[PDB]
């Protein structure tokens, strides 16, 4: 969970964090990780429907993407530590604020991917000793699915990094006295 | 059960309590922790319609989610004890007041997943030696599922600290004399 | 069965228990305990259509659920006992006053539960050597279940302290002579 | 990934890449290799609907194209280093800025190209001792495939050298002090 | 039996017990130890259906396990002695309060168990010269087993120490005159 | 079972001992040691369906795993006693606190494990003088295995040390007056 | 277990190790050696299904692969000890950060290895004196296998150094006062 | 393995090293010698599907490849010692740079090799006195083979010298001094 | 039998003795000396079925193990007699406390060991002149063995001294006036 | 027995002997040599099934492995006595906490060994004048037995010195006065 | 056993070893000499299948092969004693760090070579006066010997000079005074 800087330092006023940034409209609100977010983007490009195994992977990948809010106080909102210049720097943390509309787009995905089956048909007509099977409950998925995620695709998201964080809600980090 | 914060110090003045917090409207509404629901979140993203022990798994965990109300004076609603910046600050909890509405949604989800079955027949058509069987009865539930969680997920819940949990509700902590 | 408080101390006037609550009013009305009536909840949540001994569990519970009235003079409501900040202090009992409506409507469930029924035929048609069985009987109950328990908990129900008994109620305890 | 150029020299000024190529307009938009495009382009050219194993090669390659942007400040956009003359040279990188709508072009293909399928037969009607199998709904796909590759090939797209980038997104390289 | 505490010092004051802790409401309530509880538990993790002498095993742990209640006045609920700090200390007892719902639910688990039977079959196929033999009367009891003891061990229970058991229901100890 | 740290020293106040950790909330809730809990882990990485002896080893270790609470006043939670810097140090015990919802998950295996069985074939059709057997209730069971396991290694649980175990709930250690 | 480097020298501060590195976010989270780590590929690329003793090798290599966390405050995360340039270096060592996702695929392969049998016909049909056999079952995992696995050697994985790992988490060494 | 060039002299400047080579970019990147990869090329030329102990030797060749990178400051990335001209020279190592892509072909090669096999009916059918046998599983994966290997024969991979493993990563040798 | 310790000195008050010890709870409860009860262990780990005389030694040694309990007012429960330090210490007796449940399963092994026989025949077939014999009705006993002894083992019994038994039960030793 | 230290100079207080080491948690808890449980662990590796009298030694030196605990106060644990450096040192004995789970283990194989018999076949097929024998009962015991020691010698236990005895369970020696 | 080097001089300081050495990490790992191990390696190379007395010399090597390690303070690892150039020299011993894997590998060959059997048909079928024999559960054992030994010899194992033991973990040799 992107929560890698120090707690320490401190630390957002509580004047303003209280008011603007917890209680409403930030936490609760998605955050996943630029050029994180993107190998969560192929995971699934990327998917073979249908062979089971390679359907329940849709699911398993959105816990532990990872996503969560990097700053809270006593956090800074991650930046990262470097000098410009030298060669130690690690220069940004840039986050993804997924939005109310497309949490419950990714969520589409989610169970879009699994139906209900009758698959203990293997333990029956094959292996006790035809079905075939039916197909299309699948095919228009597999293509409803191909729709959701050309969305997911090309939708530009908004970018954030420490310096904008702090601009565009404003919250002062109040460094020692 | 979220009922973490010491008992003693004391306490909410027993005025307001009876008043405002119980006998009508706070109790018997539910709470459960942020970062601890998101959890909740996805263990229902999340399931597999269907296989058995993979649907009785929304029955089980909305029982000890864990989901109570943390102060009961003599208790503080939880904090948490930090100073500002020295690194031993544990900085809040923050809850979800869910709604009249919603528990008897999540209830919807519970009871929107099992129904009455013929599996007995493993015990008799495969075993001692077909049926194939019928789905379109889980796979409508399947996709009324989907909804129902959709709107779970999607569904901006009042957060709620210890700072804000006093101001909504006016009550005193009344510290010693 | 909730009658945790002493005797002894006493008592109520007995002019007004006789008139207002023994006689008519009060007993023979159902209470039940908070935090004891969630538990209550849950079972029934929480429970599977179908497969026999998981739906004479509904029947079971509801006896020793466990219900009773606390205060019979010579009895006090229970309160209970301990001064405010110091920790010994057993902080309150609250109780459901569930009403004439809803008892008649949790017995519905009792016996939404079970129906009559074919079963024996495990001892026919599978056991010495078929018949599936039907399952549509069961399903609209199933369903006629979500709607009945649906209700019961989005349905918010008087809570009672001693405080409120008492008010409610005009009774006094009248204190050694 | 294209980022093969030292970090160390620094360094984009910091008040432009915020505002300008970080943030909203480059990143999140993707850059494939020239040279390094073309054999993407050739994969595909390139391919046999349908023998399995023929197919998942199209979603293989779209990840580790490879695809990412080379400048990162600290970093200059690879150039690369030589003095034009002395045959120690390494001329440029020139990079391909595709588009908003072609990425969900390019994914286009990537599920074009399998659908849900009824492959098991072979472990049926086959093995253990006909079918044939049915052709169509690949056939109309291969030929769907031959036109949203047909637009990819010849699609002049942007190139871009170290020469271009900092002149179309103006930044400065800050050279030491 | 749980009755490890010297008779003698005495007595609960006998107008209170009378009243309270016997005749009606603890005792034929049953009671076990703690860290004895939780080897009852694994003795019953725990168990392999089926062999015979490994089912009869359920029965006979249930009797000596031990249970009882520890005071009867003239008796102390065990405490026990020591002074805090001193490494003479025996800390405490911790008892479980099991309660009408469940001793009827350990009692399933003693006869969930053992089932009418064909066994003596050994006596004749085999030994005096196939049978194989039926499991699935077993396999179903094997599972209602697995459910009937997840409860078991996923039931918080109350734990009551010497402190709290004059406190939940109100005894004095009544110290030499 | 670790409760490897000198009785002695003492004590917890025992006003929040009783309040907090024993009553209510702590005991009766499971403890593993870190780099012990690992090793169980493996153990059932790590097992083979199907050959007896190889199954009965789950329902083993769970017992002595080992599983207990270090602090019982007059204990303190172990430490452990070292100077920082000079070797003799012994760093921490880290412990495990599995959860109302788990414990009963790691029960499920313990009896997922084995089932009614028709084994004394051997003593029949094959030793006296065919056969084969049946697998199929092994096979689903050794694949249900797969996933209630594949979720105890996947599920990142709260570790606590003696640093942690005074703050998350408060209790004073009382030294020598 | 890579613990190879000295206790003593000390410390991590104990502010921060506690906050940051122990009690939540790298313990329990895994750790293999690289060229070590390699080693371990090979066995498994590497593996014959199916011939029983090269199957329950995918389980055995796991543990002790070896796989633990070095740095251990009072210990410095193994560096390792030599001069640049004379010829008495041990250069460093690098490590892998396996992740929430991929152990519990590890995982996956320990037990998409060994499935429940019927191979004890050899005591049966050939010994004592066909049978052939069915392969399938096995046919299908041993190309589940070969995907789980090609994604294992193609998931380029996170190194890390000390130097790294004192600056991704902010750690400081403490030398001697 | 590919480490023949003596440690001393020295040494990567240790700021680059960190930066660019190790940490992310080239290690766990595979490297194999030029000459000597020919040898690997054409022991799979070079194989007959089937018979055993023929197509185990595509698994056995990869590990011992042998495959590593050559310099680890201290180290200088092979050269190789000569001048030119005068007879004792040894003129270059060349070093070929697989992809993230193709590593995990070769791995293809491995399992594309064996199946889930009867063999045993040998020690059945033919020695204790038929079964011929069926090849086609094989000839799939015989063609299978011909076709992933025919592009490993046929694509040009990246040649690297030390003249150009300094060039293309720039670091710095610091001759003593 | 185990009292070894001098009668006189004297001696229990008996007004405990016959209230706690004897009359109930201690007596006809058995008692095995430590160091004395191992050895017991391994006569029996330690026995071959099958051939008599080494089956009737599990009888014998219950017998005479020895078993008593060493305290008989006028009698203190063995120490023993040394001073610390100077070499004539005989340092404690450590006694263990069998329970009511186990007794009841070392008896079990002493008739687990024989079963009714034939023998007789080696007076038949084989001495005036074919039987071989029959093993069964041994081996699944030489296995039930197995198990009911592998319990005792591995069963962690009640340790008491002197020190311990007045402590558990509290007796005063009243010496002389 | 290894108690090869003297009784003297002395001695363990008392106060934690009584708390800590005896009663609960170090004895009737076994304790073998270092290189010379080695010894034990081969005359095990190490044995032939099956012969009779080759079969009898596993049973046989378990007892006098030899196996105690060393440290009786007034003992010191054993040492053992030299000044480091003059070569009269002896320098310490290390010993092995096998533990509940192992002895357990150890005993398994103790009588995985024998098995109920026919043996006197002898005196009468063949020496009065066939039978061969039939071999599968030890066979796949010979199997069971090479994992159940492949465990043993692949299971890392703790080493305990006279250091680590006195800081792992704090006892203080008490030097004369 | 290899402890051929002087006791005297002295010593390992005893702050480490007790740390590092002993306690956890080395000892109880195994030890062999190399041009000492070869041997044993030929030893098994090198072995017909099947001769007894050929056979058991598996088994027999192994204990005295020898297997130590030499260095117990106060003892230095050996070295060996000689300058560079005059011909006393003695140059080093080289030593094998066997690991946790393997020889629980060697051990597998101790007893993949016995299996039970029914060799005493020659006392029968062919001395008083057929059988010929049954080879073929040897044959599979010969073929998984062949394997399980060819991972032996190619297997590069850590060698270790005292050069080496003291980098590794570091240990100071304390030279008088």
């Amino acid at each position: 969970n992107v929560s890698l800087t120090a707690k320490g330092g401190g630390h957002y006023i509580e004047d303003q964090w209280d008011t603007q940034v917890v209680e409403a409209g930030v936490f609760d609100d998605w955050w996943v990780h630029v050029e994180a977010w993107n190998k969560f983007l192929d995971n699934l490009r990327g998917i073979n429907f249908s062979v089971a195994s390679s359907r329940s992977q849709v699911a398993e990948y959105l816990a532990a993407l990872d996503r969560d809010l990097p700053a809270d106080v006593d956090r800074r909102f991650a930046g990262a530590r470097g000098q410009i210049g030298s060669p130690n720097y690690l220069p940004a943390p840039k986050f993804f604020r997924l939005d109310k509309r497309t949490i419950a787009e990714l969520t589409r995905l989610s169970r879009l991917t699994d139906q209900p089956h009758n698959n203990r048909d293997i333990e029956l007509n094959r292996a006790k000793r035809l079905t075939l099977r039916d197909v299309q409950p699948l095919k228009d998925s597999a293509l409803h699915y191909q729709y959701v995620l050309i969305d997911l695709q090309s939708a530009r998201l908004p970018v954030y990094t420490r310096k904008t964080f702090e601009r565009e809600l404003a919250l002062e980090w109040i460094i020692p006295d």
